[PDB]
């Protein structure tokens, strides 16, 4: 039966990686990475998760299955991170959390739950958004539509085009929002814009689905949850898919969570039972290890203190590389106005480079970036900054 | 939107567990467990996986994402376990393995791949089979049909009814087989019956899907792969979903594998690229920890020796409890012919008890079993055997 099966295309980032490893040039730089790197170009395992793992190794007596929704403490901890410690949502028990295999797993169980149990047929995603949002919802049988977001010219959130396009969504459609550090632009709504968006949302009957994968990378943990909290104070119902891959450096342990919120506990438990049915029809119950590590760190004052400090160090290194980039470009001299890079949040930004400019950056200089000009700032170190900027000036 | 969502029913085994924990009686026994227990009623983490985990903790430098299909060594090792070390399938490179979140995850990516990429519309599953086979295939949009398997009266594989029912399957239908230790009956095809089944299968054009979750529990690792190997020698194409949850005691780490086989390497790579597309649309890439442990044990002579011995100890404890059961029933005296228990493989068997008999076993004696009379032999210890058999004799 697999005789006339057509091949799936190569997925871009692991397309560039092969081209990069197959490059003999000495000062080659890969900016199309999708992961965080430190000054040495490594993606280390954090000291707090190493300490949490030594603890688990000494204390685990069984590898018996977790419940469908994973481990209770993990659920408690992501709800408090998401909604704040004294949240009404938590005290009225309007929210339930299922531990999933990463943020993508959270998005897929949400998609299956929605397609099986409600009448949602379309999901609105931003233009641009990073990337397999489409196949996750389309495999579940949901149509994905795009709303406008970025203004190429100004390197800004084109808010008018955003609400204008979003007004074609009907009541009962899902609208996907990035909680903070919008991938790939790094442009986030201001708190007032989040509030007007929340108000518009209830009036139109949109079901909000928040994709939260970079909490802690823009300003700080509570600050980054602010927009979601603007929506949760307004909405009877919402779904948030969060990831711990980037802020805990636990990429390959597949730790994420899907939180359901609705008007009261009675409807959260009934809706959640069907989300659990969706999980058993997929992977049955979630991988314990990455989640055990997150629950151990977040419930322990000492370990959490070390992790929070490790997260601000990541945030601050990203903020410094964004400054150093704009300044070394300024200094290497050409016609800069990369000042917008200073103003965007997270690891990603559109550099403003054309497809042909990234193409000769690769061929002539060994600087690797994706064809859209998207750049991961964590690929920049103080050491490679000046050859990087030299290359960019030479292709402008 | 979650306002008129109906609740999903309680899933039976975690229905009994609540009833069991809520039972105040001293000598209560739970035989409806689904997991292995040792003499002390514990599901321990094996010494070899503890040793492998200490190694990983000392040696891991990154938690960066694994590839879509997981870690290469894991793939190499399950293919050699499945097909034998000098298999033609391996040397002609006709098989590709993706590491998945457990055996259920393997079944679901197979289901999605099949429904998205081929014309299979129905999957034939045995009557009985254990349990959510149906929802995994039905969520993917595949129809599930049943073929006859067990003979209630004789406590045997009713082979005639099996091939007779299976002859309504059309060419291009998938037929699901349990590789060894058929859950829930413990009745397996004899090697000759596997061979006649393999021959019939190619002639009819069935696509075989093997569910292999108990390798090592019936007779030994190679011996249990024998039937699959009868089919692989006959077939150009097949899929095998295997689990390491039970034979490595790694239940909650979600380690399994989905192996694709087709006529040559060129079609395995094209078919496999679409299986990888199915994975990214679901959880993106697999949890490293459980699989790292399995790859570390299987590639290391010392650690593998310890694990193999730990697996035969599990196998042998199950074999002893099956003997002790038949004998203590014989000895407690009533009208036995539970001799078939000695002849079935794995942790499960149908005791032959009626729904009302299991109901009063629970109410009057605190012995908990599922309504079908299915019993997990690993719930029996030399200590609880005589109260167990006493209870069964009293309800006969
Ligand atoms: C990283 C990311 C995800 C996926 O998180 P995983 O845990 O790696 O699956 C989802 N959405 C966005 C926007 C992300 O950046
Ligand atoms: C245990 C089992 C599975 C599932 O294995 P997991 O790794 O726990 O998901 C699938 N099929 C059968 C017959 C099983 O016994």
């Amino acid at each position: 039966m697999f005789e006339n099966i057509t091949a799936a295309p190569a997925d871009p980032i692991l397309g560039l990686a092969d081209l990069f490893r197959a490059d003999e040039r000495p000062g080659k730089i890969n900016l199309g990475i999708g992961v965080y790197k430190d000054e040495t170009g490594k993606t280390p395992v954090l000291t707090s998760v190493k300490k949490a793992e030594q603890y688990l190794l000494e204390n685990e007596t069984t590898k018996n299955y977790l419940g469908i929704d994973g481990i209770p403490e993990f659920g408690r901890c992501t709800q408090e991170l998401l909604f704040g410690k004294g949240s009404a949502l938590i005290n009225d028990k309007r929210a339930r959390t299922a531990q999933t295999p990463g943020g993508t797993g959270a998005l897929r169980v949400a998609a299956d739950f929605l397609a099986k149990n409600t009448s949602v047929k379309r999901v609105w995603v931003s233009n641009p958004s990073w990337p397999n949002h489409k196949s996750v919802f389309n495999s579940a049988g949901l149509e994905v539509r795009e709303y406008a977001y970025y203004d190429a010219e100004n390197h800004t959130l084109d808010f008018d085009a955003l609400i204008n396009s979003l007004n074609e969504a009907q009541a009962g459609d899902v609208v996907l929002f990035h909680g903070c550090c919008h991938a790939p632009t790094g442009i986030d709504p201001t708190l007032e814009q989040w509030q007007t968006l929340a108000q518009l949302s209830v009036e139109k009957g949109w079901l909000p689905l928040f994709d939260f994968a970079y909490q802690g990378f823009a300003r700080g943990l509570e600050e980054d949850a602010e927009g979601l909290r603007a929506f949760a104070a307004m909405h009877k119902e919402l779904i948030v898919a969060s990831s711990y891959s980037k802020n805990f450096g636990l990429y390959n342990e597949r730790v994420g969570a899907c939180t359901l919120v609705a008007a009261d506990s009675e409807t959260v438990d009934r809706a959640f039972s069907q989300m659990k049915a969706a999980i058993l029809a997929n992977y049955s119950n979630p991988p314990a290890h990455g989640a055990s590590v997150v629950a151990t760190i977040l419930s322990n004052d000492a370990l959490r203190a070390i992790w929070e400090q490790e997260l601000t160090d990541m945030r601050q290194r990203i903020q410094r590389m964004r400054q150093l980039f704009v300044n070394t470009l300024q200094e290497k001299g050409a016609n800069r106005d990369f000042s917008f890079i200073i103003k965007q949040n997270g690891m990603f930004s559109f550099s403003g480079l054309t497809k042909e400019q990234v193409l000769r950056l690769r061929e002539e200089f060994g600087v690797y970036a994706v064809a859209s000009g998207r750049v991961n700032v964590a690929g920049m170190t103080p050491d490679n900054m000046a050859p990087l900027c030299e290359a960019i000036v030479a292709v402008l």
